[PDB]
Order: C-alpha cells, then sequence, then structure tokens
C-alpha cells in the first residue's frame, strides 16, 4: 500500500493533521502582529519570483560563478534601496540571508555599512554630496567599509593606518605604514567599490586625536582602474560567503580634500580640531539576534520535518519501523532547540524595545536643560547596561544558531552532507556572523566585567540598570534538602526566579572573589584571574534574561496560542538547567532528587511539543523556496524531491568521468615497466 | 627596531627558546619509539614531496578540478598497496589524511572498505580469485562499498536492496525493488568503480535469510560502461570532500554467479540450502577497521589546527600594554588558554585511544584470519575471537564517536581562536572542519554508535553480576569507588592525583553504568531486551561519554607512567589538565553522585588555570612535538618560523595575482549596472 519511498507525504499529512491552532496565529505572534507578516510575505513573494535571485543552483556554484551571480543578484536587489525604509531595507536583508548570505553581505557593505556611516559621522552638508555623486542610488558609486586591518580587528583604538593634515595643500594624506596596517577582510574593494569609508589615525602637526573615518576614492569611476597610490587585491577563498569579493587595501600617501573627511562630531580647519567634547552599533548586534532565529528557523525545518517521515530501527513489532521523531532521544536532541530559536526572536524583539524606550528617555529629558539638574544620568547609566546585555545576547545566540545549524545536520544523518540540503553552505555563512559585529569571546567577557562592575555599583548602594537590578535582591527559594514539587518545577514564575537566583549568586560570588583579590592585584589583573568566571556571569544572565522574556510574552499572547508556546517556553526553562546542572546543584537551588524529577519533566514536555511540531514549523512560514532544501519540502515528499534534485543538477547519462582518458583509463590500464635485473658478472 | 608585521618571527623564536625538552623525545612519546618516529617521517617525506600529491592550490579547487586531481593523487599512491604492511596502510592513509580527506576517503572505499571485505567475509579461494583479477594491484579493476540505501543507513537488517537465489542458473538475483533501496553515497561509484560488494537480504525459497555478501561488477572495464540492470548516477556537490565520487546505483535483475556471494561464515549450496547461518556479525568486519582509524584520524587533525591555532597565539596581539607600548600576545589571556590548551591534552589523549584500539585490531584480525571455520577443532579458538571481536566493536564505536566529536569541536574552536583569520580558505579550517564532519556520520552514525556502546556497557555489567569474565577495560565497573565524600571538601592534593582523579571518573562511570543497569533489570519483566534499550537510550549515551572518558584519561595516564622522565612532568600536567577539565564539562555529574562538593569547584577552576599557565610556557614545544613539517600544517598563520603575516599576503596575493583590478564581470554585469540609464516615469498623457 506504502513504501519506503511513497511513505513520506502520507504520513506528513497525518501530522499537519494533528495540528490543534491556527498557523497564522504563531506566524503574527513570532513577527509582532498581521500587519507585519503581511510586510514579511510582500518581502518573501520579491525575492522568491524574480529569476535573477534563485537559488536552486546556487550550491553547485563555483568560486567564480558566486562572485558573479551575487553582483547580478546586487543589481536586482538596487531598485529596492530607494523605496525601502530602515526598517523594510533592514528586513529585506534579514529575510534574504536565510538562504543567500553572500547577496546580503555585498549589498550590506555598501547600503548598511558606507551609507550607515556617512549619514552617522558626516554633517549634513557631506552626506547631501556624497548623494548628488551617487551614493545612496549607486550609481557610478559603490561603497565599502574600510575599518579592519591585518594586524588588528577588534581593537579599534589600535589601528595603524594614518591620516595626516597638510595644510599647504589642504588635504589629508592617507597612508599604511607597513604591511602588518593593510586593510583586509574590506567586502566589495577587490572587485566592486569605488569609494571606501576608512578608518585612520588623525595626526595633524605631529598629534595623534584618535580614530576617525574618511571617504577615500579607490577607482577611477570610468574605467575602474586604481587611483594613484591605492593599491587593492583579493582575499581569495573564504571558508564562506565566497559570492563577497573581500579585499586588502594598501595607501601609499593618498591624497584626499580635508572635506572627505566626516566631521559631525570632530572638526578640522587651518589645524584647529574641535570634537566638542551608540545606537548604530547597537541596532547591528540586535540586527544579529533577530538573524541567529531567522536562519536556525530555516535548519530546523528541514531537520524536524525530515524527522517526521524519516524511518529507521523500530521495535514494536509493527509492520513499517519507527519514524525517528518518535524517539525520545531524537526529540531531545531538536525540540528544546526549537524552544530556543522561539526564544531568540523574543529576546530580538525585547532588545529592540527596551533599546527605544531608552534613547527616548534620554532624548526626553534636558541633559542641558537641567531642571536645575542633570540628576538623571540614570537613564544614562541603564542605556550603558542594555548595550552590555545586548553583548551577550549576540554571542549567545550566534553561537546557538551555530550549534543548531550542526545537530540539525547532524539530525538528517548522512543526507544532512548533501549540498542540496543546505547546511554545508549554511553553517559557513554563519560562522562569520559569529566574529565580526564583536568577537564573541571579547564580548562576553567585556560583559562579565561590566556586570561585576555592576555589582559593586549595587554593593555601593548606588542605581544601576533595570536589566541588573535583580543581583541587589534576595531569593524568594530557599532549599533545605526537601526537594522541589512538579507544580514548582513547571512553574514560570519559579523557573525565573530559580535562574535569576543562580545568575545573581554566580555575579556575586565572583564580585566577592574579585573584591579579595583586590586586596594583592590591581583591578585589570584581577579581571584576568576571573574570566573563566566572567565567562559564566555573561552567560547565565544571558540566559536568564532569554528565560524572563520568553514568558513575558507569552502572557500577551492569543489564547489558542498560549498553551502551546508555554509547552515551548517551559522545554526552553528547564532543558537549560539540564544543560547547567551543576549550576543549579552549586548553589544547592535544586537537589539530585530534584534533577531526575527535571529530566522526566523535559522527557514529558518533548512529547507534547513532538505532537504539535508541523504546526509549532509551519509558524515560521517559509516557502519551499526558502527552505531549499528537498528533504524540508513542505509536502514532506522527501525521497522523491532528493532524488530529482540530485539528477536535475548532476544528469548521469555519461557513465565515464571527464578525466576518463586522461587520468582513469591510463591508470587502470597500465603496463608493467620489467623487474629485469642488470647483468653482472661474479 | 619591530612592528606588527616583522615581531612575529622574533616573538616565535623567543617563544620557542622557552622549550625545557627535547622536541624529539615527546615525539617519540607519542609515536611509540624512535623506530616508529622514524617509520612516520619516511611517510610524511613521500607525501610531501611528491608533486601529484601537493596540496598548495588545493583551497581554490572547484568540484571538477577536485574530482580529477584526486584521480591523479590515488594513481600516485597506488604502488604503495603492493609493499605496504597493514600498519603502513593504516599510517599512510591516517598521515595523508591530515590535508587531503579526499583522496584519503577515494583510496580508502577500495583498499579498506572493498578489500577488507573481500578479506573477512570471502574464503581464501574467494579472495584469491579477485586478487588473480586484479583487485588488490589496481588493475583494470577497481573496488567499492555498496552497503546504504536511500532508505537505511544505520539499521543495516532493514536493507531492502534484495539478492535472490536462483537454482536453475546457480545465480544471485540482485534487485532494487524502488527508489528507496537505491544504494546511496556510495564512494567510487559515480565515476570509477568497475566492481562493487553489495549488502542485501539473501532470499532463498522465498525466506530471508537476512543480509548478506555479495561481488556485482558494475561496468564493462573496457569502455567502462554499465552492465546491463545496473543504473549509476552522481549524487553531486557535498558539503565537503568533493573530490570523492560518491554515486547511487539501482540493480534491475542483475545476475552475478553464486561464489560471488562471500561465504567465510555464511554458505549457500548449489542445492539452495543456507549451509551454515553466519554464527557471526562479520559481515560488517571491515566497518571496524576504520572506526580504529578514525580514532587516529580525529588526533592526527586535532593536531594539525591546535598546531596553527596555537602558533597563532603566541604571535597575535590584540588589546596590550608592555614596555614598548606592544599590545599583549592572546596567548597570555588566560581565557585564551583555557580554550586551547585542554583541547591540547585532549588531542595527545586522542593518541593514547588511537594506539590501545590500533594494536587490538591488528591482533584481533591476525586471529581470525588465521582460523579455519570449516574446522571442528578450531571451534573454542574462534569461540573467542568471536567475543574478541563484539568487545572490539562495541570499544571501538563509543570512542570512534567521542573522537570524532571531539576533532569536530577541536578545529571548530581552533578556528574562531583564530578570529577573521580563522575564515580565510587558505588557513585551512574551512575545508578542514567540512571535510572532518561527515568522520561523525560514516561508518556509524555516532549517537547510534553510543546506543550501541551503552547496550554492550549494560551486558558487559551483567557478566560482571553473574561472575563472569569481562575485558581489563571494563573490570573496574566491578569494584567499590575507594572515595567517599562527608561534604568536608576535597583537599588539593587529591584533586592532583591521576590515582584520584581516576578513580573519581571510574566512580562516576560505574555508577552510571550500575544504575542503568538497573532500571534495565526492572524494564525486561514486561519489555523485550530491544524494547528496553530504547527506553534506556539517553541513559545508554551518558554512559559511553563518562566511560569512553574515563577509558582515555587513564590510557593517557598508563602511558605518561612509561615515560622518559625528563619529559614526564609536562606530560603529566597536560594529563591532569586533561582529567580536571573533563570535570569542568561534567560538574553536574559529579556532584550529582556525591564525588565532589561544591566548595570543591571553586577549587577545580583555579586548578585548571594554574596548569594552563604551566602548558603555556611549553605550548611550541608540544606542538613542535607533533612533527608536522609546513607542508602538512597547509597553512601561513600555523607557519614552524612564526612569519605569519608575509606568508600569509604572499600565500593570497599567490594564489590571487592583483594585476587586474577589475573582475571577470567586469563588462558584462558591473559596468553596465553602475552606469545604467534612468528610469524614466514619465506619465502618460490623459483627459
Ligand atoms: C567574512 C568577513 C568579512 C569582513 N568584512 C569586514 C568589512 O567589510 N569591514 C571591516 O572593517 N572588517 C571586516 N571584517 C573584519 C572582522 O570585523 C574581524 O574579523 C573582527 O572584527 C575582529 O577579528 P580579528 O581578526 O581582529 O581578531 P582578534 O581581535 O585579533 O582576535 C583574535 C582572537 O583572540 C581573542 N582575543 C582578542 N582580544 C582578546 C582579549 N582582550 N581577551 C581575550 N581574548 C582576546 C579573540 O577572542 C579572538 O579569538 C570581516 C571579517 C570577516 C571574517
Ligand atoms: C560523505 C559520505 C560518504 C559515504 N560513503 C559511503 C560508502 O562509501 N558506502 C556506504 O555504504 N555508505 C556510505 N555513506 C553512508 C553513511 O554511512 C551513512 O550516512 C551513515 O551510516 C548514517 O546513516 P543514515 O544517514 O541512514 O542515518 P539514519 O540511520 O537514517 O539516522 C538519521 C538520524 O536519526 C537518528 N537515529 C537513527 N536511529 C535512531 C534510534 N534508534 N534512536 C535514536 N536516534 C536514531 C540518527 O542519530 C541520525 O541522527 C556515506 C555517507 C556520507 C555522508
Amino acid at each position: 500500500t506504502t513504501n519506503t519511498f511513497t511513505d513520506p507525504p502520507v504520513e506528513m499529512a497525518k501530522e499537519r493533521g494533528k495540528t490543534q491552532f491556527t498557523v497564522r496565529d504563531v506566524t503574527n505572534f513570532l513577527n509582532g502582529g498581521e500587519e507585519e507578516t503581511q510586510i514579511v510575505e510582500k518581502i518573501m513573494s520579491s525575492i522568491e519570483r524574480d529569476p535573477v535571485l534563485s537559488v536552486t543552483a546556487d550550491y553547485d556554484c563555483n568560486l567564480q560563478q558566486a562572485r558573479k551571480q551575487t553582483m547580478e543578484r546586487v543589481a536586482a536587489l538596487s531598485p529596492y534601496l530607494v523605496t525601502d525604509t530602515e526598517k523594510l531595507s533592514l528586513w529585506r536583508a534579514q529575510l534574504h540571508g536565510m538562504v543567500d548570505m553572500s547577496t546580503r553581505t555585498r549589498l550590506s557593505i555598501h547600503n548598511n555599512l558606507f551609507i550607515g556611516s556617512i549619514r552617522g559621522s558626516g554633517t549634513p552638508e557631506q552626506f547631501k554630496y556624497w548623494v548628488k555623486k551617487g551614493a545612496v542610488a549607486v550609481k557610478q558609486f559603490y561603497g565599502c567599509f574600510a575599518m579592519t586591518e591585518l594586524g588588528h580587528g577588534s581593537n579599534l583604538k589600535g589601528l595603524e593606518t594614518t591620516a595626516t593634515y597638510d595644510q599647504d595643500s589642504d588635504q589629508f594624506i592617507i597612508n599604511t605604514p607597513h604591511i602588518g596596517a593593510t586593510k583586509w577582510w574590506i567586502g566589495g574593494a577587490a572587485h566592486t567599490s569605488t569609494h571606501c569609508v576608512c578608518f585612520a589615525k588623525l595626526i595633524v602637526h605631529g598629534k595623534d586625536y584618535g580614530t576617525r573615518n574618511f571617504v577615500v576614492p579607490l577607482r577611477n569611476v570610468h574605467d575602474h582602474s586604481l587611483k594613484v597610490g591605492v593599491s587593492i587585491g583579493d582575499i581569495g577563498k573564504k571558508m564562506g560567503r565566497d559570492g563577497v569579493d573581500n579585499g586588502w587595501i594598501q595607501f601609499t600617501n593618498v591624497r584626499i580634500p580635508r572635506q572627505n573627511m566626516l566631521m559631525r562630531y570632530a572638526k578640522v580647519s587651518d589645524t584647529g580640531v574641535v570634537t566638542k567634547p551608540y545606537g548604530a552599533l547597537i541596532r547591528g548586534r540586535v540586527s544579529m539576534i533577530a538573524d541567529s532565529f531567522h536562519v536556525s528557523k530555516r535548519f530546523l525545518t528541514i531537520a524536524l520535518r525530515y524527522a517526521c517521515v524519516r524511518r529507521q530501527f523500530g521495535t514494536s513489532g509493527d509492520t513499517k519501523e519507527t519514524k525517528i521523531i518518535d524517539y525520545p532521544y531524537h526529540q531531545r536532541r531538536l525540540l528544546p532547540l526549537l524552544a530556543y530559536c522561539y526564544a531568540m526572536k523574543m529576546g530580538a524583539d525585547e532588545a529592540q524595545k527596551t533599546w527605544i524606550e531608552t534613547t527616548d528617555r534620554i532624548l526626553a529629558l534636558n541633559p542641558n536643560d537641567p531642571a536645575q539638574k542633570n540628576d538623571l544620568e540614570k537613564a544614562v547609566t541603564d542605556t550603558k547596561e542594555l548595550f552590555a546585555a545586548s553583548a551577550g545576547m549576540k554571542a549567545f545566540t550566534t553561537w546557538g544558531c551555530a550549534k543548531i545549524i550542526d545537530e540539525c545536520r547532524q539530525a538528517c544523518g548522512g543526507h544532512g552532507y548533501s549540498g542540496y540540503n543546505g547546511f554545508g553552505q549554511g553553517y559557513a555563512d554563519w560562522v562569520v556572523q559569529c566574529t565580526w559585529e564583536g568577537d564573541n569571546n571579547v564580548l562576553c567577557l567585556s560583559m562579565g566585567r561590566g556586570l561585576v562592575q555592576s555589582a559593586l555599583q549595587i554593593l555601593a548602594g548606588k542605581h544601576v540598570g533595570a536589566s541588573i537590578q535583580y543581583v541587589g535582591d534576595k531569593s524568594k527559594i530557599s532549599q533545605n534538602g526537601q526537594g522541589t514539587p512538579r507544580e514548582q518545577l513547571l512553574s514560570p514564575e519559579f523557573l525565573v526566579e530559580a535562574f535569576r537566583t543562580a545568575s545573581r549568586n554566580n555575579i556575586l560570588r565572583t564580585t566577592d572573589k574579585y573584591q579579595e583579590l583586590v586586596k594583592t592585584l590591581n583591578p585589570d589583573q584581577a579581571f584576568e584571574e576571573l574570566s573563566q568566571q566572567r565567562f559564566q556571569c555573561a552567560r547565565i544572565h544571558t540566559r536568564q534574561h532569554l528565560i524572563s522574556s520568553f514568558y513575558a510574552r507569552i502572557a500577551t499572547a492569543k489564547d489558542d496560542i498560549k498553551p502551546h508556546l508555554l509547552k515551548l517556553a517551559n522545554l526552553f526553562a528547564l532543558w537549560s538547567i539540564e544543560e547547567d546542572t551543576g549550576i543549579f546543584l552549586r548553589e544547592n537551588i535544586l537537589t539530585p532528587g530534584d534533577i531526575d524529577l527535571i529530566n522526566s519533566l523535559v522527557d514529558e514536555l518533548c512529547v507534547a511539543v513532538r505532537d504539535q511540531v508541523i504546526g509549532l514549523t509551519d509558524a515560521f512560514g517559509l516557502s519551499d523556496f526558502f527552505i531549499n532544501a528537498p528533504i524540508g519540502s513542505y509536502d514532506g515528499n522527501v525521497y522523491e524531491k532528493y532524488f530529482a534534485k540530485v539528477n536535475q543538477q548532476n544528469p548521469a547519462t555519461n557513465p565515464r568521468p571527464p578525466y576518463y582518458e586522461s587520468t582513469l583509463k591510463p591508470f587502470l590500464f597500465r603496463e608493467e615497466e620489467d623487474d629485469e635485473i642488470c647483468d653482472l658478472d661474479e
């Protein structure tokens, strides 16, 4: 009646049959309402219809093909640069970034980083000028963002490129003093760009005034050749995003007008330097929280769809083997990952909201206009703390996405290794997402230190950010050895407390260690000695914030969905205990007996979520174009489509390799040279 | 005197002056003596110098270029198939796989999987016959291994391809009943193999006798065309190992003679009686070889990427202050040490594992191959050889899984440890990880391999409870722990003791196994064994994991006991670091079990910090101790002499000469775009 080949689409039909809610309600919940789900669906249709942007064949492209295709795609996407608002421009990017991270980046380098920066750091006259030149329209103008150097990436303050003021010419002289200063990883430079935003040390009359930005032209627009003193090359093969043309730039005494420097925050005239002694960087990290979500959901959808139809190994005496989604072991490997992926979106969303509700808080206040007082640096402090929290959020969610890609791949067995299922291509581009815009490990160490700082402010009884006030708290919870009951362990209120408690304890323990250390050591030294502890504190503090933010959203959810989201939220919170059993045991928040009960609670919550997976993955609202993997087809018709794919991209008419005559045949049919041995007397 | 560009080699020479020991003594310790090191060096210069095998341009290769050059490389390695011993063959494949996984696999499917199956499952005459037809020499013959189907990977008993016996003709009819039984991922099938070993359900008189082994010709050897009823295509793009031509195979009423079925253990007469049932799981005998060989790969590839990362750590500076305003060396920041150095210790430990497993595979298959199963006298000899292979199966499986996952993690942590320079193809991490990762899937999916070891460990516990004999490896499961904690803490002296750490680990493992064996007993009262183990799947994983980790820690100490004295203390530091760091991942497990107190965790963290600082002083020596030339590094930032930036800039420019500032799509794509005319929204006229 059905065989292995034909069973899958049928089985996928029973599972979509189990769904107890309206999918689109979960889609509106994720995306933040009916209005936005229709916003993202117009975006998605543009992308998927457009023939130029098609991704069917991207997996077989070699490096040359990818670059050219990315360029064509960028040309295709350019009309939306005039149309799109900041929200839409960014949204278009993130959604297109699920299947094509090369084009996203080749376009983002100009319209997000170059433009971002000359709007951000240029005076209104300047921005206006570059626009007249073609900047925004991208006519005869393509930009790029030259910050990083071969020798410096993380340390902006350490950059060695120089910009020296020459009054006799009224120009800047841009110079790379040696090859260590060579600009590096600059997207669009190798082959695309006609201008960059160079980041350079400001030098005037032999003084260093720190790092500034300059608009350096690289190419003569009309034949694309390099300007005098500009050297550029192609960085070449990368681990991923081979469609982006990252190059190196070296400047040998390049002369630009003084005016080319961007002077919103710092000015030069006639040797005079007037600094008049942020949002972009945070609206960039919050953008990546949402990135982790968009990409993750793709690979979970693939893996979980596959699990609903793949059968291997069953013991139940039934005629057909067990669907791997019905193995609790498999549910453990993926369903808490599905829960996590939900909470990234919440987390991303809440960080945008708290960000706007604080930059409004500062601006609605008169800093200059003291009500006889400026006493509200408290609004200012809350902002810095939010900026700390966004750092851990970027790090752990980009790591989490990375970890989800890898688990989902492994969960599809050998078929996870086929290029047509997307796991290979998708992991590499994403790993670049872990390094740029703040090295995840630097970020976490900074945040941890900031957290210690903040607790010393609490210990000194001063105001701190809303987001870390909780370290000043006393716990609702005390474990006397009398282990926690089920109705506690399934409580969001309880669960939120447990994590805040574990996070507070850690921080307070670190903080104590540090003060005690400081007795024999310097402040910078004492942090180095507590760097593991600092990293842990970033970890626990970000997770708890994520747990809370997920519950805080369920409460506002439509009732029909709510019981299901709660099941997802509980799985995420309890699972999180299991990954950190040692932590909760060290504070004696929980007991051994207790964790064997946690064990059973995730089991039990796995079976519940499991029941509704097709629904909770159809919720992401992805067409098969955005899946871009035959084993994750909405259809479930997995083996049929995968074979079709393999045959479409690789026509098998010929049984021999193109190297058959040159290589294979002459090796299989090789003669033997003689084993005869030279004559010798005696 | 120095700048960012010229500083690294000066720093590397300084770092390398700190070494307290003779590097080659550690290298000898890792290889099992100076003789072994000499043999290892002989293999490596052959690989280094042979211009067909050069990997300089490999990062830049498209799939069609990889495909072709892998074939050339396979050709150039083929003389060694006739002269190599088992040990040389293993080692030549392992060492070459450090930097070229595609050729390693493409050679391996014939010479490891295909050949191993005919030796291990064919009679001596059956083997001699294919030998004489070119099989071993690779003359007019290329083999492959057709086990996996689209439908089935892990469950070999559920394979759907059939081999149904036909007495009228004395043939097997090999048939793929639907697209789901299409053989899948078959290395060499797409383009190169002439013959396959194909696994199928042996059907005689309407009865399935289970999964059996047959040699099936795939192609006409003189023009390479497909034989009648044989259908093949190319699976195409993989995540890595693109030089390997993995194909799919469908059979439609393909006739082979009956003598093509491999009949060392299972037989079928010309009348159709399945003369014997196997009494063996030795249809998959060849798979054990390479699981064993995968423990070593994990060491060899780990040691390559830890050397890249850690040499780079010693020269890269970000954020520091110093007498001349030089920034700090990333290796001097304590977090970076804890990211890498415990992984360095892991890696050293992997080699201890790889060697045990290797010594047993080579020993065990001498015994197996020298036994005749058609001798009644020899029935008690083979009776032990079977249980030897069973134990070996189980031990290899968990060690394969965890060591290949640990390598995956090392490659990945080393990549990030190099920052953005880890993402450059030329520094090797990308091709490396993508090529490495299939090892966690093939020749046994790791998770499923963990489930198999978990089961074997429960069954070993029952033997123990029955007082019956068990391998030295698992004996400790029997004993009572020598440690008890009344909650007053564990001192520093015990926490730096090999005996204590070992015992701590054995205690954590034994208790999980003994508990899991407890639940199983309760379950077998209603359930069958099978259904019980599936209920215990999560438990089986846990046990595999701890016992494996306990095995490696124990094996590392057992070798440190035998070392030259001058190196022993540095090797000791790595061991305890590995051990204590391992407590640090599994902190839950040791507090769950009342082995450590909460107040011991603080202390463990500090000790890790100390051990790191001590191991950091000698990183160049230990990494040097691997014995890798720059060819096997294959990464500018991992250069021996540390001139990271010069070599990195040179590699990039050499592979991408920059004399043209336009792209190949300038005239067709970029210029037309950038110089596109204005869109006229001049509106139509209307009244
Ligand atoms: C694909 C790609 C595209 C890029 N595109 C651009 C671009 O368009 N424009 C641009 O300007 N840049 C670009 N970059 C550069 C990118 O921003 C850098 O890779 C990153 O910002 C910093 O990396 P790094 O190489 O400086 O690493 P480093 O900062 O040197 O870090 C090296 C390692 O040491 C560790 N480390 C560093 N400091 C510390 C510390 N204080 N304590 C402990 N550990 C530490 C880090 O964790 C890291 O693992 C790109 C990079 C990539 C990979
Ligand atoms: C590059 C490459 C080359 C290959 N070359 C060859 C070759 O030359 N010859 C050959 O014969 N084969 C080859 N294979 C096949 C390879 O051995 C299979 O991928 C491997 O055996 C895994 O099988 P599978 O994909 O069927 O996984 P499945 O068994 O289908 O498993 C899918 C997922 O379900 C999980 N799962 C399965 N069963 C259970 C259970 N009982 N409980 C809980 N979870 C479970 C697994 O962990 C896995 O994550 C190759 C594969 C690759 C990727």
